[PDB]
């Protein structure tokens, strides 16, 4: 007779808008379970969870896994919504949940003793794209915005503002846009007028995508500089290619050719069970779910609190390099990255799409962050 089996859940928006995410977000988990066939004697399974990528979803499903299977430790989550909400029903049974989404709040003012993020914020994404920026290009003073009219754009946006503050360059403009917008040319149009030397975009997704290729296909590059302070890094550099990516900046939570000690492993792994390189959604669902199981199997304890707890000040290899869970907020301390496109020509293979300029920590103190734990 077998030991009771022990189940991961990992929470992945597999169907829905956020489909190709949820596909590499799963691939992530499922390398990071794969390496544990057993965890503290029983066996180890694995339990897909689909939020169809949004948030009633998927607090139903986290509820019934709870209620019906006894779930405790979970990993994911596409959107800030579905997490935040995923959240507040882990932390009342006293789970692990572990999520790579945006949002400053959730190791802010909703925080929980249960939850922590993996992702740099909205705070150190515009901190460690614009700032290493500036020193770059010391004669562009005018920079305008383009963002979407909703919560994660206007915190990029008054983060934008922060940093021209305190840098002494010009935020000249703003155009707004709504997240349903196909059609950029007339925002394109008004950044023409302004004169700007930097064009920032501070949309994301699909739509960033597609905002970034008609600025290209417009001139842009020609007349002033691109940053795009929050992309999806590798999967989405691939979807628009050398000819649109050459001299834009970028913005990114991981990038796989970084040489460190966990990501030399991670490259191994996906190329030996998918025959590719790591991407951004694969990346934080591995070190995510890593560091839970990792946690798991150093206490000995399939308890939340106790989990949790230890997770507090954890300092581990992650696939940004050395990293450290912060104890008061529950953010990992890790890089972000300032990239640039590369030009076709200085490609080495069809991943080499990018080149790292920066890497920092930009992060505010607890006590600024609204999370009192
Ligand atoms: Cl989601």
């Amino acid at each position: 007779f077998a030991a009771e089996p022990f189940t991961f859940y990992g929470l992945k928006s597999m169907s829905g808008a956020f489909a190709s995410y949820g596909k590499f977000a799963d691939m992530g988990s499922r390398l990071a379970v794969e390496q544990y066939p057993t965890l503290l004697g029983r066996p180890l399974h694995y339990k897909v969870i689909d939020t169809e990528g949004n948030a009633g979803k998927a607090v139903r499903r986290v509820q019934e896994a709870i209620a019906q299977d006894g779930a405790r430790f979970f990993q994911g989550c596409t959107l800030s919504s579905s997490a935040l909400a995923v959240a507040k029903e882990v932390g009342k049974v006293g789970g692990v949940f572990m999520t790579p989404v945006g949002a400053d709040e959730i190791t802010g003012k909703d925080c929980n003793a249960s939850t922590f993020r993996w992702s740099v914020p909205t705070y150190g994404a515009i901190r460690e794209t614009m700032v290493p920026l500036i020193k770059l290009l010391p004669e562009a003073k005018r920079w305008y915005t383009i963002t979407p009219q909703y919560v994660f754009g206007e915190a990029l946006l008054e983060g934008a503002k922060q940093v021209c503050a305190e840098h002494g360059i010009e935020h000249i403009g703003n155009s707004y846009h709504s997240l349903q917008e196909q059609e950029f040319s007339g925002y394109l149009t008004n950044a023409i007028a302004a004169r700007p030397d930097v064009l920032v975009l501070l949309n994301f997704g699909s739509q960033s995508s597609n905002a970034l290729r008609q600025a290209v296909n417009f001139g842009i590059k020609e007349r002033m500089k691109v940053l795009l302070v929050w992309s999806a890094g590798l999967d989405q550099f691939q979807e628009l290619g050398s000819d649109v990516l050459e001299g834009v900046y970028l913005g990114a939570q991981y990038w796989h050719q970084v040489d460190t000690p966990l990501n030399r492993e991670l490259v191994k792994l996906t190329q030996a069970k998918y025959g590719i390189n790591p991407t951004y959604p694969l990346a934080a669902d591995y070190i995510g779910s890593k560091i839970i199981l990792d946690t798991i199997a150093a206490t000995g304890s399939f308890d939340g609190a106790t989990v949790a707890k230890a997770m507090q000040g954890l300092t581990y290899q992650g696939p940004t390099g050395e990293e450290s869970i912060r104890a008061g907020d529950h953010q990992v301390i890790k890089d972000y990255y300032l990239l640039v496109g590369k030009a076709a020509a200085t490609m080495r293979d069809k991943d080499d799409l990018a080149e790292v300029l920066s890497a920092g920590r930009s992060f505010p103190d607890v006590s600024a962050t609204g999370c009192a734990l």
